[PDB]
């Protein structure tokens, strides 16, 4: 009513999408976190590693609010569904998840800078390379190199593998 | 399996609920603060109590997670209902609904607190007690208060009333 | 004659005529500031804000011919048209035509992001995006925020009003 | 005979016992202690770890006996115990009997504090929350977390384990 100027209705609903997914993303990692903090699994540098995450999430989500409220849109807010998962198994598990859940955001932040050109929206553009895809592509390569990491520690001695990982590079 | 000890799973369960009671308030209070910095709503001091609040409630159901991973309880997760409101009212009108949730999450502790003592769990008394239960007194009263206090900027000058009572009360 | 590359006549052309909006805006602004400045006026939270506003402006312009000389371009002055008005009316018509002013510059940055894309000049892109379009839209969501708590104080203690958003808000 | 006030003789004579089982806790500690301080064990950070603890639960046995006296009780001593154990095999075993120790520590807690409350002792209440029930809880979460990295660097590799281990996570 005020405001508002070249900001559709398209990408109004896609940003309230993204926010769920940050939010959900933010929730996952919450549940990561408690998981690994738990006594029979145990292992504090993979619990703050996850912390931590579900704060940048959040500040994803918030980043994006804010952003929907300079331009005149209005947020709308949807259920978060629950993490996929109430066990996470080993790191090396927890690590996988993680980065198919990365990948998944950084999928849709494309979806969405796809949408902000076909609407002659050059400062979503922008907005969206100034502060998302920049970090998720930086997030997505540390997670890779971890993976690299974990499983390079693989076999026959898992157990040792985990503690000395999460010894010598996750903790902290 | 290793250090549980006189923690049930109906105490457990009940914890499980809290932290879900918790994050759903934290929701609340993000769509609350997102709306009151909306441009046609435009009231900064409301939104940046309601941020604060979205924290608090946040912080909450992670005690509740650590506490539970602390006795040997396992974390539980379920779907977020989305907030009970899309657009908030007047702050009159949200300062209602916030009471009514702090409200409905102190009922729930004082539920949850009627358990361990039925459940001869001292502990648990004790980490409510020195935790939660007092907070949640102090936020009630001081929403209370605000109440009092946007009631009697009441009519028929309600825009001046609202104004005055952001400006000189809630910033900042 | 010499570094040019890449940057079209028509890019250099409508860089010249921003240029000259964004002067006739620093302009604008500097009457606005000197009205409310007026001893039958006298708001002098007003007056600050826009002059500021007129720096801001007057700062956009210079940034702009800096760009267009390191391109290689030729910065072209034309006259400047006096402010649409002699009087300003109250702080309410004022935030009007202020925001009237900055949608009317928003939209001719839009227009010129249109022209960089469709003249193959990723660079121009960019300078627009990492300077301009940005503050713009902060701006505009700030004059927003005032137009809305104005019509807020509206009726019928128009006086008290103003003085209260100029004391309040304003001021400083 | 002169401030004791709601104090029963019961009461009296379960902390009488409380300081006993804490004073044995602190004697197996030390034993613990000196154990791996020995040429044919020497594990440094095992040996800290364990003094440390001693000190902990002999802190726990004056915090209970000045309470006692607080009340107008009477502190009556008993034998103390030796140990169960003159050799306390490797780092896994030896935490195991710590966490039997501290979980039979934190029954006796409880078992008087439910007597606390059969006997209309809410000040006890109270001393035991604030004061060690917290404390039993949170370190029998470290034990556990403990054994159970302990027990993931099991087999075939057992002297490389316990060597990583008071590496990486005991040593100081
Ligand atoms: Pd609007
Ligand atoms: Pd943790
Ligand atoms: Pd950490
Ligand atoms: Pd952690
Ligand atoms: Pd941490
Ligand atoms: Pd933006
Ligand atoms: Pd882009
Ligand atoms: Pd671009
Ligand atoms: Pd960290
Ligand atoms: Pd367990
Ligand atoms: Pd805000
Ligand atoms: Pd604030
Ligand atoms: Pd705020
Ligand atoms: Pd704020
Ligand atoms: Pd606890
Ligand atoms: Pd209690
Ligand atoms: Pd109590
Ligand atoms: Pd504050
Ligand atoms: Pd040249
Ligand atoms: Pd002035
Ligand atoms: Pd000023
Ligand atoms: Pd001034
Ligand atoms: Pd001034
Ligand atoms: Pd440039
Ligand atoms: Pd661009
Ligand atoms: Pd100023
Ligand atoms: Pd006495
Ligand atoms: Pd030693
Ligand atoms: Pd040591
Ligand atoms: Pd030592
Ligand atoms: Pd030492
Ligand atoms: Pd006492
Ligand atoms: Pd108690
Ligand atoms: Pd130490």
């Amino acid at each position: 009513s005020q405001i508002r100027q070249n900001y559709s209705t398209e990408v109004e609903a896609a940003v309230n999408r993204l926010v769920n997914l940050y939010l959900r993303a933010s929730y996952t990692y919450l549940s990561l976190g408690f998981y690994f903090d738990r006594d029979d699994v145990a292992l504090e540098g993979v619990c703050h590693f996850f912390r931590e995450l579900a704060e940048e999430k959040r500040e994803g989500a918030e980043r994006l609010l804010k952003m929907q409220n300079q331009r005149g849109g209005r947020a709308l807010f949807q259920d978060l569904q629950k993490p996929s998962q109430d066990e996470w198994g080993t790191t090396l598990d927890a690590m996988k998840a993680a980065i198919v859940l990365e990948k998944s955001l950084n999928q849709a932040l494309l979806d969405l800078h796809a949408l902000g050109s076909a609407q002659a929206d050059p400062h979503l553009c922008d907005f969206l390379e100034s502060h998302f895809l920049d970090e998720e592509v930086k997030l997505i390569k540390k997670m890779g190199d971890h993976l690299t990491n974990i499983q390079r520690l693989v076999g026959s001695q898992a157990g040792l593998g985990e503690y000395l990982f999460e010894r010598l590079t996750l903790k902290h």
